[PDB]
């Protein structure tokens, strides 16, 4: 996985991943979808179609007009949609977890899904589940979706304190300063416009940004534009700073969001491990429980769980991009497993995977990347308690 | 450059671009000659066998060249501090005069203790006179010698880790890991004709051997390369065979049952106690150091549970994903425990390994910055798990 890849974060693609267990436990982000509101495409297009008027495009810049206009037909209709790459990284996943355990999901093996009520959530859940059915017909399949899961997927929706902190909050003047104090435009502008001094200061950097948006979600729609050579590969990576510190702050363990932004997703914790509980004892015949949700769903959910480095609390704005790296966090496509195993002697351990690679929590084991249940269980429990006394507070 | 990484432990120490009143150090002696002549040894004879039955290709007679050129160019010098090693430890002081000059300005009081292996004596020196050059006022109290083994050579004093580390049964694995990993005559295809007629066992001898050479060479300070004698999978594969034996060896490798890891608590109870001095004035030393060795680093570590440096990986073909000896254990690989009094007067640590912030599995609110009360408590609860495992032994 490259630099360039890296440094669109959240908008990265999933990267590359070319006894038996029980159970399965899972929430996924959907796949590489589409820009979601044609915000960014049109603040590019306003400044570029003045200029043009004022006969003061680069060649460059009428370069970048041709692909934009392009971009905006390309992209009608088609706002939010989950990208075929989307579906692609979902059945790749899929596929890859009925070739890992194949017996977990023989013969009439129970499955069960959940999505947001967001259409790519969905169109997530049918991707996984249509390489399932088509796998084995022979599947018992519970399909379902939509606001009754806000409470589960999209937690980050419903509690009024971290609404108001994620709009209006503290970050705010942290991320303004670090944009400014990383990300000059005036070279960017003379890229494609003849004399950029008459840009607003504050417009050019509106202008900027929404040039890296635009460029930096590109590789998730399957389309064979690409715009990384719009900037220098320095020039990405400090634009990835204050995004990777936005999504930081706004989202995860950042000393700013007192861990608030954490706390939230106990309900989805919890979920995971009645989920489990359930599988253990009888009070269900699930082989699997899959759920289709967000980035915001997933990035506090793993810091909540403790694993290692998502936590981490970092006072300096500047370290956080060497301790947090969200694109290793919340790709597109972004999931987390748990797999349950009974051993012989009937002790059940879990493994845990973030984007099928074992993650490690700071609780002990003689056998990584494989912990005891009962440990994690507890472990987690005090998570959940010490995330609904950061909310009492509130 | 992967083809260092792949040096493992012989990897020499990579490239490194308020204020605290107390610094707490542990460092391996810095890039050194290789310890011994069997490697070099092994490959002479064989190729020397070669060439007296013309069975030496064109490439294999320049290699032996290279190696007897290397036999007078190591005469003697077995084991000494290379002037890559004295340069790496001035780095590494310049580098700590230069983050935290107040902590060794004025008279500031620093402590040295090396181990009687003259290599890691060197490493001091070459350390300490980079300080002394700086500030010449500092009060410098400098000793080495066999006084010190409880806590710099415990890897020696342990009866059982010692049969462990003799005859363990971390062996057989290690023995059929390298089996599978190396494939030998890919390799000698390269420097002897039929290759094939060498019976395995002596194949492998071979080009353990011959990678042994390669791999410390760039240590040396002998401007004499040797990877390409390799390509780029076989110095994966031979690193993944090296980092195994050092993980299931000296480190917490299932196998070995935490073992490796435990006697190293003396080590451990006696950086506490120098830093339990300084915090509660008894001792008023700006700094301890102390120049051992990579048997004395990698349980140090491994018992302060640094992150992932003490991973207990049951599947041996796992290990390298998730425990890699050239983070941990370079050449002149160090430890610092640098502390901090904030404007409560609370004490802060922060954990640099091979110069950059550890994690451990306790929680802070400010990392790399952690409660030295939270962290204090932590270790002293490692060091008794390590207690309760020698008890078992
Ligand atoms: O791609 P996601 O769904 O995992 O995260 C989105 C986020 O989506 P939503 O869950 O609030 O509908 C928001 O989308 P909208 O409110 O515009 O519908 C965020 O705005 C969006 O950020 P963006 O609009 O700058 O692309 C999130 O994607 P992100 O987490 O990569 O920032
Ligand atoms: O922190 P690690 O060493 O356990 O994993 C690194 C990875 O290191 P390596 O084992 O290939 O030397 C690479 O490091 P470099 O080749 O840049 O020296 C990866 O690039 C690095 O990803 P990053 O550059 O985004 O931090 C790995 O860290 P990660 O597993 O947290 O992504
Ligand atoms: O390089 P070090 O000193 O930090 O560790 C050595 C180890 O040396 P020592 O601590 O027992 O004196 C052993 O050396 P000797 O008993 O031959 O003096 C090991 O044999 C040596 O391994 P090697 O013979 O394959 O070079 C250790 O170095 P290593 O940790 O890079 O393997």
């Amino acid at each position: 996985q490259t630099k360039i890849q890296k440094y669109a974060g959240t908008a990265m693609p999933y990267p590359n991943r070319t006894m038996t267990p029980f159970y399965i436990n899972h929430l996924g982000r959907h796949g590489a979808r589409f820009p979601t509101s044609r915000k960014a495409l049109d603040k590019v297009e306003k400044v570029l179609v003045s200029a043009q008027q004022e006969n003061g495009l680069t060649s460059e810049g009428m370069a970048l007009l041709s692909m934009i206009r392009r971009l905006s037909r390309l992209f009608d209709g088609q706002w939010g949609k989950l990208s075929k790459l989307g579906e692609t990284e979902q059945e790749g996943i899929a596929g890859r977890m009925i070739r890992n355990y194949p017996q977990l999901f023989s013969n009439s093996a129970k499955i069960e899904a959940i999505a947001t009520y967001v259409p790519r959530s969905i169109n997530s859940m049918d991707a996984f589940l249509s390489c399932m059915i088509r796998h084995n017909p022979a599947l018992q399949v519970q399909r379902s979706e939509g606001k009754q899961y806000n409470h589960i997927l999209r937690f980050f929706d419903l509690n009024k304190s971290y609404v108001n902190y994620k709009e209006k909050g503290d970050w705010l003047p942290i991320y303004k300063a670090f944009v400014h104090k990383k990300i000059s435009p005036v070279p960017i502008m003379k890229k494609f416009l003849l004399n950029p001094e008459q840009y607003l200061d504050k417009e050019a950097e509106e202008f900027v940004m929404a040039l890296f948006s635009v460029a930096a979600i590109l590789p998730d729609t399957s389309i064979p534009l690409n715009l990384e050579d719009l900037f220098t590969l320095d020039e990405w990576h400090r634009y990835w700073q204050t995004q990777n510190l936005r999504q930081y702050m706004s989202k995860s363990s950042a000393p700013v969001g007192k861990m608030l932004p954490v706390a939230i997703a106990w309900p989805l914790l919890s979920e995971f491990i009645r989920s489990a509980q359930e599988v253990i004892s009888g009070k269900s015949d699930y082989q699997a429980n899959f759920r289709f949700a967000h980035a915001n769903t997933v990035i506090p959910f793993v810091s909540l769980m403790g694993i290692e480095k998502t936590d981490v609390q970092v006072c300096r704005p500047d370290s956080v991009s060497v301790y947090w790296k969200d694109y290793e966090i919340s790709p597109m496509a972004a999931n987390v497993q748990w797999l349950f195993y009974r051993d012989r002697d009937q002790r059940i351990w879990v493994k845990i995977l973030l984007n099928e690679e074992a993650a490690a929590l700071p609780i002990s084991t003689a056998c990584f990347p494989y912990y005891s249940w009962e440990k994690t269980r507890i472990f987690f429990n005090q998570r959940i308690e010490m995330a609904k006394k950061t909310l009492s507070v509130f």
